[PDB]
């Protein structure tokens, strides 16, 4: 179930990026709907430090490829 | 008096915006010198995380309407 | 011949906007019930300065601008819109929708007479749309 | 006529992706091989959807598209591009690079049909580039230091494995492997370059006088 | 037309070089027997970067340099040179063997089509002869 | 008509070589000043003389005729030198510009006399090249940390400085100094540069942004 | 001909940015006094050199430039630049202004040559505002 | 005395190079003598770590300087 | 035999030159084949701190007067 | 006419170089002895080849062909060498010094035929110095 996907707290970002487009890709939504839905699922998962780096982005990311671009450039190396 | 107008700890964004155009408009500025006064004072006033949210804009934000617009999408929600 | 809204009904509307909001079902239909008949972009223009906040009403003129916008952009898409004329002489500018152009500035009894209905249509549609995000933007 | 590729190849490819990674030369070069004839949209969009998971064909996507782009830019900035034509009706879209024009989407037949090799070779680059940016960008040579008990061949391929793999420009390589030679190396190896009555100018000649001169121990 | 070579022999090749070394007789079969084909600098370069490791392939790059600067002595004192042609206009830089000249940077195909036969089989045996001084070196 | 440099500026410029050293900007400010108008070989090598202690003047003499040598195969390959002539009777030998030649050999009136602009044009920008050299020569970047008690202007301050009086190329000192301030510059200041919202292109657009969200203590 | 400024100066100018810092009105009034006649690339360069600390020059080399790029933008925007001439091939590219172009890298004299009061004063000018930015942000 | 001169165990090599030369120039040497002196000097004071680095010098150097030069390459950092 | 002669700990370079000259120019090779067999004996031979000296010859050594040239003006005086 | 030099006097030279060593002033002064009759190449060979090593031996072949270039280095330099003669055709090449020439090779008597006095001087004095510089060498 995609809506109950969330970033574990020792996880990486690309494998919660994984496993959440793999989710909503292959489940019920219409195409024209999983672009949204997993934009604003980056938007509220992903535990509140990328939530907050997403928030104040200076650009508006419309596309989550490039909201990943983003957090992989400004991520917190750990 | 504009200049002694602060974004209070607490305040929310647009009340600040609110009681800032209004003093500012409400003064004996000249009409060709309130937008420049608006901007500069959302700049220097509006606590350091608004600041900080203003100075690392990826665009050039030349309007009092665009920086507020800017800083409703990108605040800190909380 | 131009006719003003009643400012009890404006009154009526402000206090709604301030007790229950920019983005209440209630205040939409209130904003969707003065929106009924093609207003001038003078009556929208004061309707919005007295109903909306300062800052609420610089995010609404922004995003009526782009809206205006958009829509000059499809009509110079399209030479049939209910706005323009069929020849090149009554291609509508900006400075028309927004009551810029020449015989409006200031006046609401010159804009009501050389704008067009689909003029007023366009530019209620418009302010409409305008309305809706800027609600959404504020809270 | 379109004929698809062989899903035994791209499973292998696949494979490799798994477990060598995306930046590997190795994967590298199965991926110029199987780049190896002008693919069609379709086959390059299959491909990767199969070798690549979500999120990096999230990214290859906006990378195809960005370098596509570059290449219309530069097509409409010179009437000879090998996708266009002479006349103004030739010039072509991104919708017919992507494979989204008229007549071309969802059918590779029809795709096959209307495309230029111009256009599939372009295509092909671009996509490739593309791949290239994107495994870059998926997965630091100034905090390596040679351990104490660490041999001078293994913090040597450390080293030019962590400089060559990284964001520094092509031609600043060589200057940044000799300079972290030099300070880097524990000072007996420090002493010992130091200490080289002929000059040292690449990272070869350095490794080969310290394997000479080292002490063995 | 430039195809390239099977990413099955190259990892095959590859896990022989890991296994046995670089100096094993067999290992030098191996790579003789995917040397058989006359590369495109390409080919080699990208061969080398597989099978050899950081260091081996720096050390690898600066013995290919030094046998293909002897080439080109050997090549500007004869000028009846397979990569070379009887006038001074078919003269061979270093930046053409390399794959550093004009149309060839990045690029295979164009590659492949500049390239004279000679040329390709000067760089393999020069190729050859690097990693056998590099093998030699390394252990 | 020769003139001589005064003894209080070759006093003060001696001085200066003193205390500042051979590698200050300032003193190489001083050097250019003295070295304004075309010298003849006496002067600058009685300045060099003066100026530079006795090793010091032993490495310039060296660099000096380096580089009046270079400057002379560069003439012999092009007859248009200014020091040179159109007939060949007026080629131009490193006797004639290193003041060795007859009648000039330690006589600065006849010296003055015989020489061209061009020779002592040459011999001025050959005597400032192997200047530089020495200065270079007579006295690490990649071991510089930010300590964990010092401010980062001071860290950047004392990286660019390693930096930019090094032997690296002009053109791979900004990326240097950039992949130092990520890597260097203790986790917190690399937290704050990695989780940069906008992309920093520029040493001082990094330092200005640090500066900006610096955590105040 | 080109003169070089004393460093005399040089060094009194250096030690009062020593002491009274890059903001006090009168290390500004003495960088206005070095500041009288127009300066060559060269001459600025090497100033900004001696008297500022390796960060704040960098910073200082960062802020010409974007001043310079302003000054160009703005030539290009009017062909009656004084460092601009009436036909095309009078137009200042930046490697001009900065002492990058071909006859001036590294050599005052040519500079001095090639170059225009009206370029010598823009750059002069910029150079100012730049050292003014950079007082401003170091402390 | 010009002979009487040794590199100090602590002296740097720049220092004992610039104190040779001047007790050499500044001395009663013909001016044609002044060269292989300070060449051998450098050979034989200079103490034995200096001297194995020039006594194992692949190339042959016949001038001060480029002793100066050779040594200031390849000593020993400390 | 020529290809068992060692340079012993203790003995000179001249006295392990002339023993090897002395074997190779005294055995079985064509005269044509004595020069690089000296060559390759003094390299691979003479031991490792010779081996070294002749190894960073900056220049190119390709006769054994030479290489004796060279290691005797260069060779650690002890 | 030649004469060969006496074996007896070779032998005591040679055990003197073998007890004294090569640099002792004896060691010179017997050399010097018989260096007196300006000698063929084929005895200067012949003795340097009895009295020195094998090691030495090659040395002094080295020294000895630098000492006769920088011989006709100053011939050529000097048409008045008492090895040259006026015109062209009697100018020495090294083949005739080395005794390579045609008619010398092996044979003394022709050697001692076609050779100059001012030859056979140039030879013994390059030859004295090659050995002065060999035993300046050897300890």
């Amino acid at each position: 179930p995609w809506a109950d996907i969330m970033q574990g707290p020792s996880e990486s970002f690309v494998d919660f990026a994984n496993r959440l487009i793999k989710a909503v890709e292959g489940s019920d939504l219409p195409p024209s709907a999983r672009a949204p839905v997993i934009i604003d699922c980056f938007r509220q998962k992903s535990q509140p430090d990328i939530q907050q780096l997403i928030r104040t982005a200076p650009s508006t990311l419309t596309t989550p490829g490039e909201i990943i671009k983003y957090v992989l450039d400004r991520q917190k190396t750990a």
